[PDB]
């Protein structure tokens, strides 16, 4: 049952979310890492100042505040008991974004398997935010916040809040929670990998242009021009440069972690992407298969059907900088 | 949770094993069907006669039987107490094949969810075979019987015995057994489908020649001529005729059972099979995608990359003969 050290995933999640010292914490497991980011992350915000959104308030008060609503006043006859219905803007920190932080912290404490200090420190924070009201979180709450009015820093911790709630399962007790075994499932780990690269390549490969490209089948059918039944095909990433184009397909498989047979079923998808894609520039066409391995990294090249294709691996579990060096080394070879 | 009626699977299993009235039995579930085949199957054999294999026996007896072993006799001095060690051929029904039947019947009775009459009738049979010795079955036992000396009829019931043991799980009680929910898993149901067609096509399509064909990548690599890392590619079936060749890839998916998005990831495999395959005859090249659907069957044709390709379905759950008619109708269209 071999897996990646948990700390390294957080780095990939960071690029996945598109935006610190982790050596200090002694808990290798993820929630210890993830909570310490948040627990420190909240405190980092408070230094600068949390978001305060003017919420208009229409209420019945004994006097003039802001703009009086003449209609609701006369209709309810509130003048007679010395009151008016007036609209004014109380400034609160009770916004959806901040409510989510507080509700997330409640979930974090309730998790049964967690560092005690992490749980101790967070309980302070929950008390330190009296005005904010607890909420029962759903993805629909996060859906409303896709507008992204908030600052760039807020979006990072909220992304963490999205990860925690979805990857939280009740355990021994009804109240308490237990963390999901994220590493074991390939699909979510794989979907992380594909998104990890797409945002990563934009950062480092300033030389090349990095875009996801939709592809269209060359087919025509007398039955339907739509071709809906045909598989929808959208590249994982395309990283185009003037001298050479390159398509990459990346996936996480358990079989490859064992140093035997090889799982390369994804390759079957790849040629059709090369085929359906036709470049106006006509500089070259290349493909790449990249997978995660634990122990070591090996690079091969192939000349299959007039295409220059590479199968390669990365030794996750080594260290983040050499991994960062290794990736830049990787794309340097093929992007030429 | 829609699935195929259980009776129809037995027909596909029959072609899968390569070799009766099922209307009589009222139990729709599989083990009721499968046991009644076996329970009647054993009785069908006994009418003709069960296999009797001459087992040589070397034992210590008070007299001459067959060939006396002079050495073991003198070394043990058995002459003095009026005995000899002699080799002779007692004729038993205690062979591995027949032992498997009896052991299988014990498992069949122990299954908690089963028709009572089926369980009642089988318990008779277990008593009716006194000479045979019970055994604890493993696939390795079936492995030794791959020689297939036995008659053609024996191989059918033994194939059933292979299916039952593998698809048997202990349930409520330690002694009793509970049947596997075979339908729910796609892979074994899918692997049935691929094998179902390969043997089926040999039967009906006497006109065409039906063979599984291994394919080799057109690639060359400076690194290795072996290309071991590349995916191993072996067709599900190839059904070649003089006028036209045709490759088929068939798989069982749950998404397609819902009448939306379509799961055709297998198609990605298909083009590379067409590409890597080069016909000396050069008559034509065609491909087929065939899937199981429950309600209805729809056939489409495509002209993708110079290839004539069909995506089609079969309405399993209708009836076996029309299904048999439908398949012959299917291949008739494309094989042209």
């Amino acid at each position: 049952q071999p897996v990646i050290p948990v700390r390294n995933i957080y780095y990939m999640l960071t690029y996945a979310w598109g935006y610190a010292n982790l050596e200090a914490i002694p808990g290798n497991n993820l929630l210890d890492i993830l909570g310490y980011v948040l627990n420190k992350g909240v405190l980092q915000l408070s230094r600068r100042g949390l978001e305060l959104d003017y919420n208009p308030n229409t209420e019945i008060i004994p006097g003039i505040k802001g703009r009086i609503e003449f209609a609701k006043t006369i209709r309810g006859f509130h003048l007679n008991h010395g009151k008016t219905v007036s609209t004014f803007d109380m400034l609160n920190e009770d916004t959806l974004a901040n409510r989510i932080i507080k509700s997330t912290l409640a979930i974090l404490i309730k998790h049964e398997k967690l560092n005690s200090t992490i749980r101790d420190e967070a309980r302070s924070l929950y008390r330190k935010l009296p005005g904010i009201s607890t909420l029962h979180l759903t993805p629909q709450h996060f859906s409303y916040l896709n507008g992204g009015k908030n600052t760039r820093y807020y979006k990072f911790v909220i992304s963490v809040c999205k990860f925690i709630v979805n990857n939280s399962i009740p355990g021994q007790n009804k109240g308490h929670y237990r963390f999901y075994d994220f590493e074991r499932n390939e699909k979510e780990m794989s979907l992380l990998y594909q998104k990890f690269l797409y945002e990563f390549c934009r950062r480092e490969l300033t030389s090349a242009n990095t875009t996801r490209s939709y592809l269209k089948w060359d087919a025509s059918s007398i039955s339907d021009q739509s071709l809906n039944l045909l598989p929808r095909m959208e590249t994982d990433i395309t990283i185009r440069s003037s001298e050479k184009i390159l398509i990459v397909d990346a996936k996480y498989y358990k079989s490859i972690f064992s140093r035997e047979k090889f799982h390369s079923q994804n390759l079957y998808q790849l040629m059709n992407y090369l085929w359906s894609l036709k470049p106006e520039n006509g500089e070259n066409i290349g493909g790449l298969l990249i997978y995660p391995h634990v122990d070591t990294a090996v690079k091969h090249r192939y000349k299959i059907n007039g295409f220059d294709i590479g199968l390669c691996t990365v030794n996750l579990g080594q260290e983040w900088p050499c991994i960062h060096q290794e990736l830049l080394d990787i794309f340097d070879e093929y992007l030429k």
